[PDB]
């Protein structure tokens, strides 16, 4: 499991730590330029207004190119989703395949202690391969949780890949106070080309989540092709190669890996 | 239980984490526009006044359409209720059906070890189906706690569904200081069309709670129709299908899932 | 105990969590309107003065109707009392009836294992009903701690019920600085009709504590009338129905709930 | 011990929680009225000066009536003392009588298991009343720690009782900056009738500590008069009634409280 | 040990809690009076300068009487030392006498179980008084750690006793900015008679540490004179009275304190 | 393992603690010089703008020499990577070689207890050197995780070595507000030669990470040359010297290191 | 070990607590004197500039005497190093001598239980002194970690000893804004003789670390001269005196320290 669970534990934890590293250096999020201390609380009001009138005006006030993109106000808010959607199919395996594979773990531990007392009497296990010869289409439910994550990883390497072509000059947006003008239509300056503060490290942290998950998307497929390279097809390996690894994974003893020493000597 | 308790544990925890994610980015809640630094503490007083004169004036000062809606000042305050009302029927099951099903768990574990020593002597359990043949109308009390949650989930997908048709322009409300005018009737500007800061992420977080619970409301009903598809009606299954799952849920051994291996070989 | 202790544990914890939810959104408590930045520290002094001259002036400066009500400055301060006064008779039961009922729990566990070895020899308990036939007026001390809570719950549904008829316009109070005038009698504006900030959510959170405890006051009485409906009066049930529940509450075995299976088959 | 240790554990913890509840709502402590923003840091300096020139000027600058009372700057500072002075004689009992009463607890547990094996042989304890017949004047050291607390409780109901007659108008004190005048004797306004902010809740929290400890001072004496009402005087009960309770307090068994069942049947 | 370790554990913990109680109410430490808002950052600079030019100017700028006293800037800083210097000789006992007295504790526990099996055979210990008859001058190393603390306690009751005669008017000190004048020699006002904020509670908390340690200095000597009153001198008691207490301190049994019951009956 | 794991545990923890020590003294990060209080919120806006227009302008506004270096805004952000890239090959060893070496640890513990019972019978192990004589090319996978870290350590001593030649005057950068000018092209001063605050301790903390890792890069190679100095080449030692250390590393007994005592006597 | 490990545990912990005590009272670190509120953000910029232009200007702007001393900006930053460099040779002992001395601890515990069963049979150990008679030059590696710390302690008493002769007037430094002048060469005042705030307690806390480590440097050497005073030289004691202490250090029994009682009687 380590070849899969190492990734499935470390990399969502990598993403939540990489979100929390940006959460260290928040401070504020936008800094609006009020007309050079014509007030102080009107400055905070303009800041709040433009921080909430990012998305509701669907007309052309930003004009930097395809402004319906919500000005990426949501990278912790999206990154938490993209962490938990990778975290969850491990929980689905743990809540749909873990007790059955735990009973099968007891079965294969009974197989190895039956091998041990067979060697004791030598100083039946051959029927257990018949117990794992059968149809057993339920193991493909277990392999789905790996391949379901690989869909979300693939679109993660697409969604962040949109962000770099996006972020040329998708920060310096103009913002009006138009209902604020519609208070009076009288005195307030009409628009304030404010600036988001986080676009500099939203970009150069979306390098790291992208290029790591680029360096990992073929790696999960490599676990799924050892079933192709081990003498039987993917519709036959389900009780062998998901069992051949786990037999040596949990526990062995003084006869398991001393078979081949005694097989060679 | 995992097909139900997975949802019943994760999804209220999902909702409290999704409330705490908004609790990260609070800052302030309203930003009132005082007349361009004619004071600083009058600005904070106008902010406080309008943040508490949201609901008490039942007259038409907002006029954006059906202003008796309390301007949704309560989404953590409502979301905590909608989390605990889903959390509580699990506690009602745990405080009304858990010791009786624990004694029944000891009974079915005695059934499986009686099967085990029956196989030992083969190297009485048939009366236990008569023990679960009887009337036992108390198991419908256990199935009520699932279906009680599905009522609250259904109205959760209605209450949030009101919010999106609500939130067209139900933020930019005018607010007067009228008792504040009734201090003097003299000098203060008469109304301040302030703006709530949280309407931008109250909307686009009520997507996520809605569409997930939309994607889950038929799923709980699927657990309640396996009783329809298993040879006896819902007024007969109560001691079979709430027992057929739990027999394999808690613990098995070297004879339970090796029955069918020995039944086939 | 679960039919009582579920309420007695959850609902004071409900009230302390419901107080802490208001403790999340404190910020400040009053916002006094100083004369439009004629100072900044005089504004904070007027705020502090009026926040402490709420109650000490017993004369008519508020005039909104029966101003000796302390302007409800104490809802966490009162709600903590109304939580601990419901928490404490469980502690009084635990410090006056728990070791005696623990010894009686050992006695009834001896009764059930005597039933078990009686069935073993069948493959004296009849004297124990004589041990619980006697006068035993001390069990009414145990039933007092339930009914003492129901007094405090009843006045809780009265005290909060005063608050809604109270809170029509019992916020906008006028406040003078009269000893502050008696510093000089010269220059300071004479009164400031300030405004408490918490009256909007003190009201609509006293809905929830009221209507839940309205939905719970008859429920505790239902536990006290099963003694009426079980063949003997309230001055006879004390060693039967406080013992009939606890025999099945703590632990049973393979003979207790298999009596009726063997009684029917 | 529960009739004493319940009070001795809960009520000092009550007082430290009741101090921490005021520690929640500190904010600031005094708010001095500088001359209407003639500075900002001179305002904080006047605030600090008057907050430290409360007590050092023993002359008549407050004139509200017997101003040597330190203007009660110390209610957490005094309340911590009045909590730990009630907490400490339990520690004195635990460090002067607990190992000896633990050995006596082993002795009386040997007495009850000797009763148990006496009933086993029936299917010497009479000498142990001679072991507790003797002079044993050291048990009066144990009863002193109860009565030492009752002295501190009695003066606690006197010291707080001074505070309510004190606090008529012992807040609005005049404060000069006289060494501050003695800097220059030139320009600063000569006195500032500042105001402590905490006098409103120092009063109406000294209700609760008073009236609870009023409701508890006769209750501790009731434990000391059961020795008067149990057939022997206070200079004879010391090895009976401090032992009659503890025999049933720690542990009993299937023969102790089944004596009277077998004594009656 | 309780007659010593009760003090040695509680009273340094008393002093660190009594320092932390002042650490609750820090706020700031000095408040310098800049010339009535002639700046704001010059006010903070004057505050910082005078808070660091307390001690470095050894000339007469304070003139309140013997100004080389560092204006007591160090009461948490000194009180931590006076707590740890009392804490440390317990650690010196624990690191120089605890394993040897633990082996002696095993020896005296062997003495009492040898007494127990001597009573069993009655139904050699007399040589052990010869084992503790010898010279053993190393026990005076153990008694030094008590008397070393009593030196530090005695000077603690002297050092705080200096502070009350000190603190008449050793707060209102004049402070110049002379190198600050030596920037320009031009415009800044030449001296600022600032005021430390903590002198009011540094005084009336040095009551409590003084009068408690006054009430404790003869008490430690009382433990050292029970060796004088127990039939042998201080150069003979070292293996008797440091052993007579510990024999009953750790553990006894059904024969130790039932000796005198059987000795009397 | 201690000769490697001591470094591999302490030194990434050294780097994260050395990053957190700079995280103690953050305060702010840049301090832009607005035109001498021509506003306050324009000052914060200029600060935010220049803190995010560090990298996006790739033209010559800094001109201090090769300004595409991102002005080292990322030393915690880079140092976390350089800590976890050294932390991770220990995890790769733990997830790829730890269970196999744990089974081999059980094998060599069986070898030493076989030696022990061989000495018991003296009052087969010679075949185990044949079990570790074989080809076993998988141990070179274990030695890769040491040498993979030494690549990252080597470039760490290069990347920090760039920083000292970098940081001559790569702090005082000019920053314009050009889109801010492109708001109006009217009134705002055109550029602000701001200054990063952290360049003084980014330099003199990159001493410590450099010179320690300079003092450690040859040390890891010394572990890899004991295989050269122990009678067999690196393609033969893999089952001897990775086993000769671990035999004495985990546990020995009364015969292992008493071999040579009995071999010499 | 207590004579060494007491120091090696307490005194680096003393230094980290003594650094954290200064970390309590940080506030700010420098307070620059801008020209008397000619701005507010220019004041913070001058403060930041001079706090980072301490060290980079190597020319004569401070002129207080040998200004290349970095104005001691690093006392927590240096004190952490001087704590961990004393902490680390205990870890080097624990990772280079602790398992070997643990096996030797098992060997000497086997020696004492062999003495115990030798006394049992009396109701071979003489060969073990031959086992510790041999060459064993590896124990000098263990004594190096004590003497390596004594080098760092000695230079600690030199480095702090530089600081007191340093700190006469090495605080009041002049600071220009010269690149800040090189923005304009026009209007800003040219230099600001600012002042570090921490020089007053950096001095009088470097008393305590100095004079304690002065009082400890000969004490570690005293442990290294008991090998000189115990009948064999330093090149012979290595298996006796590092073993004579540890035999009584860990555990003894009823025969070890009762040897001399039975040797004398």
């Amino acid at each position: 499991d380590k070849m899969v669970t190492c990734i499935a534990v470390g990399l969502p934890l990598l993403l939540i730590s990489l979100a929390f590293a940006q959460e260290i250096s928040i401070g504020t999020q936008i800094s609006c330029f009020s007309p050079s201390s014509f007030s102080w609380r009107q400055a905070a009001f303009v800041d709040s207004y433009c921080w909430a009138a990012v998305q509701q005006k669907n007309s052309l006030q930003s004009e930097s190119g395809n402004l319906p993109l919500w000005l990426h106000k949501f990278f912790p808010y999206i990154l938490l989703l993209f962490a938990i959607l990778l975290y969850l199919p491990p929980l689905f395996w743990r809540f749909a395949a873990a007790p059955h594979i735990c009973s099968d773990l007891k079965f294969i531990m009974e197989e190895l202690d039956k091998v041990y007392n067979r060697a004791i009497k030598a100083a039946i296990v051959e029927q257990y391969l018949k117990t794992k010869k059968n149809s057993n289409n339920l193991i493909i439910k277990y392999i789905s949780c790996r391949l379901l994550t690989l869909i979300i990883i693939l679109l993660a390497c697409i969604y962040l890949g949109y962000y770099f072509s996006l972020s040329s000059l998708s920060d310096e947006f103009v913002c009006s106070i138009k209902s604020g003008i519609l208070r009076n239509d009288s005195t307030v300056p009409d628009q304030f080309q404010c600036k988001l503060i986080a676009v500099g490290i939203f970009q150069l942290l979306s390098v790291i989540n992208l290029v790591v998950y680029v360096l990992l998307a073929p790696v999960v497929v490599y676990t799924l092709f050892v079933p192709f390279r081990q003498k039987t097809d993917v519709l036959k390996v389900y009780e062998i190669l998901p069992t051949f690894d786990v037999l040596h994974f949990k526990s062995e003893g003084y006869n398991d890996l001393s078979l081949y020493n005694l097989f060679l000597e």
